[PDB]
Formats: C-alpha cells, structure tokens, sequence
C-alpha cells in the first residue's frame, strides 16, 4: 500500500487559473475498502470539496484517487496540503503533503526539430522538442498545429532530469502525418513554465522541411 | 515483502566489448536477518562462472542483495537460458527467475542527431540531441564518440525506453557540449547499439554545430 500526492501542473494553475492536486494510493491488497483520504492545510484554512475516484486495476488491484482544487493564490504564496489515508488492514496512520517547490527560478530554453524521411516511411516524421535550463523541474508541454492544441494522446513527454548544472531538461515527441504538414508546415512545441515569460509560456516553431 | 528482478546483458557489454553480465537483484523489504541464498545455473547444465554479490542496508531499513554472473558471448547469442534460485530459511518458497535473448519481434533503431542552435547569452554552449526510435525490444546502449574516441558515459543523459506509437520504444541522449570541442573538430556521433542492428548490431549518426 502506497501513496503519493502531486503538485498542480503549470498549465492548471497559469493558463486555466483552475489548480488541483491529486492524492494517489495504490493499494496491494483489496478487502472491504471503505478506505478515507483525509485532506487539509497546514494553516488549518478550510479545503474545497474533493472528487474521489475509484478504479480497479487489471492485477487484481484497486487504485484510489482523490482531487482536491486549490487556491491559485493560496498554491503560489506557498500553502501547504495535506492527504491522510486511513485503512482498516494497517495501523491506521498513513500521510503525505504537497506544497511549491522552492528555490532559485529560471526560464526554459525551447529548441524544436523535424527527422528526416527513413526509408519506407514517406507519409510521416517524428518532430523532437527540447526543454532544458530550467528550474523548478515542474512543467507543462504542448503541441500546437493551427494555433489548435493537439489531444495530449499525440505526443509523449520524457521526466525532468537534470542538466549538467542546476536546471532540469525534458524532450517531448510528435509523430505528424503528411496531411498535417501538407495543410501547414508548422508546428509548435509550447513549454508552460512559472520561470518563463511572457505570461509563464515558452514556445518554438518548427517545420518538416 | 520479497521481489526479484533480473536482468539482460546492455547491449554495449555483450556486442562492443564482448563481455556480458546479468544481474539478479533481491528486494526485502523486512529483513529477516538471514541468508537470502542466490544461486546460478543453466538450463544446459553447463557451469556458471564465479558471481559477485553485494548486500547494501537502505534507508527505509531493507535489505538489497544483488549478484552479478558474468556470460559467454557465443553463449547468450545462442540461446542459453540462465536462471537465479532466490531461498531464504523463512519464506514461503524459491522464487526462480530466469532470463535468455528474445526470440520474440525484432527491430533496428532509427537514429536521428540534432544540435540546438545558438541561445542569446550563451554562445559558447550547445546541446546535442539525440532521437533513437521505433527499436525492439527495449534494450539499448548509447555512446557519443568525438575524434574517433568514445566519450565518459557520465558525459551524456539518456532517457528510459518509453513506447512509441505504433510499436517499439524511443530514447533520447543528452550531450553538453563547449565551443573548444567542436572548434577543435565539428562532427560528433551518437552510436546505438541494439540486438537488431544489422550488420553489426549498431547504428550511428553524426552531427555538427556549423
Ligand atoms: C497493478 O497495476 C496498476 C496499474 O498499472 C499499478 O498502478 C501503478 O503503480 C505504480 C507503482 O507505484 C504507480 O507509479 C507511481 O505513480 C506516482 C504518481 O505520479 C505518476 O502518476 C501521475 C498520475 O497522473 C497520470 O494519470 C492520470 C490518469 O490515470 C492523468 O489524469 C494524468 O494526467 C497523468 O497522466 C502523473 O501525474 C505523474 O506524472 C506520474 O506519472 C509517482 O509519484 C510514483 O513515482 C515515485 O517514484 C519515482 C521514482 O521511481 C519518483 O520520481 C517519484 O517522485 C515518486 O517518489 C510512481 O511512478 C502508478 O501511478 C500506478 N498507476 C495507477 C493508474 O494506479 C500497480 O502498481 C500494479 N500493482 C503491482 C503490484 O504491480
Ligand atoms: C526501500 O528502499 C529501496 C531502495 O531505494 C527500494 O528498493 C527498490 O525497489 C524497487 C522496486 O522493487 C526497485 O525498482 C526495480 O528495479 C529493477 C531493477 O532495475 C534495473 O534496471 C534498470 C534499467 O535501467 C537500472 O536503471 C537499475 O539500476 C537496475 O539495474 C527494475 O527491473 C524494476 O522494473 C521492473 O519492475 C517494474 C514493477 O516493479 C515494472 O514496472 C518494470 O517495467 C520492470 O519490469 C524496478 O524498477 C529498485 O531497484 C530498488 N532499489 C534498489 C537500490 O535496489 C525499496 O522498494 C524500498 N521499499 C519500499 C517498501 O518502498
């Protein structure tokens, strides 16, 4: 029985203005579940009604998930939230706490890329984004076609790692067909980060050819 | 409470430097101080060579041990299995894992290298990237070589197999690099070495600042 409790995404908490952190526990061993996540502030302030979500796993596993929406200005002045987890099996006392990274600030470098054709493969590429140099690691990247964000589906972004000096790198893919790139040879990899500017976004614009 | 993992020789080791290894790795996450035995063999028969073991106390008071069997080159490439047998004098029984070369899909690395260009304030640095895709299975080594020489591993960031769409997994590798050494000589080349590689179970590709 684990648990685990993230922070909201920069895009959630600078673009939609609407955060939110998830409590996470993944249980090893399912019974009569009437399992709680407890929620609350380090100030003792009052917590927004929460979502909980259940979702039984294919290992014979049940995964718990509660969402709880925060203050934007609560989250950035630097409030700290709380899940507890009781479970009838153990003894009771389970916690985990989430609040914003501190440190030095620094924006993302955005670098875009297109492969060229391999053989075989005519009607689609692979487009690479690089985000590096930046701190905190936290970070939102998306994809635009059209000034239209593409489903998230579309691309798959690697984990924050860090640079040979303080800051953290991400690389983002995107496999774009020939209909794309023939409608409009032009692509965007977006960085939503706190650090960067204007207006905590970062973008980069590439083209096959 | 008790895992185990074991795991395949990195391409590099078995196809460059032709001295492969596999890992068994033991987790216990309340130990019982006892002997958690782990023994080699082979579906063969054949012996296994001398292993090393290694057992390190963690921070969340667990024990980790872990065993290191070096292999035959010619014996991994044809096929043999080899097996670690995990028993501890309280437990509920052996926990076996085994461990061969996928006879399973195959496919070669696609291999793409990029340079980032110039960023206001540091003219003096680049990045080189590098995108290695549509691979299987997911075991993969990545070296940079300049001036025909093989660059410090701990030089370069390679990131975990992730999947594709489609099928296969991609990685990317990481290189900082300084003005000196591509003025010095502009052409550096990631090399990935994979098991479906053909004919030399590497593929590689260069690239330049300019
Ligand atoms: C039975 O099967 C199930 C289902 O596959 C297994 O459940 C998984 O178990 C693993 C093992 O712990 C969990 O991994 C951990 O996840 C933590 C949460 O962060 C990650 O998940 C977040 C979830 O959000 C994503 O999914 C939702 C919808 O599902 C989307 O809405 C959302 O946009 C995301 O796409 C992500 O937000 C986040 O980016 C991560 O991906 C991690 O914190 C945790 O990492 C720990 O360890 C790391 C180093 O190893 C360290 O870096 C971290 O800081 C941290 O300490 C770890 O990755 C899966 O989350 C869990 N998945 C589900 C769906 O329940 C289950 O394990 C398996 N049982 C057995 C016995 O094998
Ligand atoms: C107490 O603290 C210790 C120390 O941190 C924790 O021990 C770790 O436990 C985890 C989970 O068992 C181990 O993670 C597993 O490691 C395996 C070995 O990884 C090798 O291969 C990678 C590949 O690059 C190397 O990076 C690495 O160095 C090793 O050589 C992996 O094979 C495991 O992945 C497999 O299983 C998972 C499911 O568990 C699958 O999802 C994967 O696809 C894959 O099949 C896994 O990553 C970790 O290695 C242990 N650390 C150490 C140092 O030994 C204890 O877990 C912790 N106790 C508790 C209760 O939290």
């Amino acid at each position: 029985v684990s648990a685990y409790l993230s922070r909201p995404s920069p895009f959630d908490l600078f673009i939609r203005k609407s955060p939110t952190i998830t409590c996470l526990v993944v249980d090893l061993a399912p019974s009569k579940g009437t399992v709680q996540l407890t929620w609350s502030r380090a100030s003792g302030k009052p917590v927004q009604h929460s979502t909980r979500k259940e979702e039984k796993q294919r290992n014979g596993t049940l995964t718990v998930t509660s969402t709880l929406p925060v203050g934007t200005r609560d989250w950035i002045e630097g409030e700290t939230y709380q899940c507890r987890v009781t479970h009838p099996h153990l003894p009771r006392a389970l916690m985990r706490s989430t609040t914003k990274t501190s440190g030095p600030r620094a924006a993302p470098e955005v670098y875009a890329f297109a492969t060229p054709e391999w053989p075989g493969s005519r009607d689609k590429r692979t487009l690479a984004c690089l985000i590096q140099n930046f701190m905190p690691e936290d970070i939102s990247v998306q994809w635009l076609h059209n000034e239209v964000q593409l489903p998230d589906a579309r691309h798959s972004t690697t984990q924050p790692r860090k640079t040979k000096g303080s800051g953290f790198f991400v690389f983002s893919r995107l496999e774009v067909t020939r209909a794309e790139w023939e409608q409009k040879d032009e692509f965007i990899c977006r960085a939503v980060h706190e650090a960067a500017s204007p207006s905590q976004t970062v973008q980069r614009a590439v083209s096959v050819n």
